[PDB]
């Protein structure tokens, strides 16, 4: 199980979803601005997508 697309750092959200969704089809995915806090829970459908002001990925998307 791979779990993590360092690949998409940089992509827009519709480049990037078309990747993660061919990984793992039945992901939960959700768009934070960067630097929102999360909470330390553990989802393993979910990957969320934080994004910068230019709607781009920030930091490396992985499950949980």
């Amino acid at each position: 199980m791979k779990t993590e697309w360092p690949e998409l750092v940089g992509k827009a959200v519709a480049a990037a979803k078309k990747v993660i969704l061919q990984d793992k089809p039945e992901a939960q995915i959700i768009v934070l601005p960067v630097g929102t806090i999360v909470t330390m829970e553990y989802r393993i459908d979910r990957v969320r997508l934080f994004v910068d002001k230019l709607d781009n990925i920030a930091q490396v998307p992985r499950v949980g």
